[PDB]
């Protein structure tokens, strides 16, 4: 992608006892994607009951931390981070008050992130890659586009009191779609 500083690479993996129920994650843990039957899986506070929603593992309480997201051809989802003290269950609030830090698109490739108001965001038309820069620092998040390096927005004085957790959501555009929400890899 366009990070010019390796080091900021967070390899990271998804936190199963975060998934909600109707997400299917892949082996590696490192794809997912929302379905028909449900996971019934440990149920727990951790866990989603309500929303199809995964948190990263990692839990970021200092520095500056990098990572991507494929989209692919999804239709519906966010992206970005969440208060590790954010509440589970019902109904989820993408709202930077609520302790999300969030970036999606919706039915219709319309993009938003969770400011509040919602902030309308103008993004390319074959956008599939998040680019995400974590700066607990600089008490900012910032989101770009993975195919060129366009920033897509940034959020800036973010409350740094407690650990931030990689947030991801995805719900199925029909019965056939395929898409997936994957991390990225790695390096040398």
């Amino acid at each position: 992608g366009p990070l010019g500083s390796p080091e900021f690479q967070v390899d990271m993996t998804f936190d199963v006892d975060t998934a909600n129920n109707y997400l299917i994650i892949s082996e590696d843990l490192r794809s997912f994607r929302s379905g028909d039957l449900s996971q019934n899986r440990k149920e727990q506070a951790e866990r989603f009951d309500t929303a199809l929603c995964v948190l990263g593992t990692p839990r970021f309480t200092s520095g500056r931390h990098y990572w991507e997201v494929d989209v692919g051809t999804s239709q519906v989802w966010d992206v970005g981070v969440c208060k590790e003290s954010v509440n589970r269950q019902g109904k989820i609030e993408l709202s930077s008050e609520h302790g999300f830090l969030t970036v999606g698109c919706r039915e219709g490739k319309v993009f938003a992130a969770s400011t509040v108001p919602m902030t309308p965001l103008w993004v390319s038309p074959q956008l599939h890659r998040v680019g995400i820069f974590l700066d607990v620092g600089m008490r900012s998040i910032a989101f770009y586009n993975v195919s060129d390096g366009c920033h897509i927005y940034t959020f800036i004085e973010i409350p740094v009191c407690e650990p931030w957790r990689p947030f991801f959501a995805h719900k199925r555009g029909s019965q056939d779609d395929q898409s997936i929400l994957s991390i990225c890899s790695v390096i040398n």
